[PDB]
């Protein structure tokens, strides 16, 4: 499946999670104190996550922002 990855602000690029996966799932952390982190992953489970943190996975074909 193909999703679109790139942790920042205003920015997407299409990348192929080729192999035992199929989903795309994306992690990030927002706070105070200047503090801003991305990371996404290929799998095929959308599991959850902290109240502070922020997560989504995507199943379709550019789907995953």
């Amino acid at each position: 499946l193909t999703c679109l990855i790139c942790p920042e602000k205003d920015c997407q690029k299409v990348h192929t999670c080729r192999n035992e996966e199929k989903i795309c799932v994306k992690r990030f952390y927002d706070k105070n104190q200047l503090g801003w982190r991305a990371q996404r992953g290929c799998a095929v489970s959308c599991p959850k996550a902290k109240p502070n943190e922020t997560v989504q996975c995507c199943s379709t074909d550019k789907c995953n922002k």
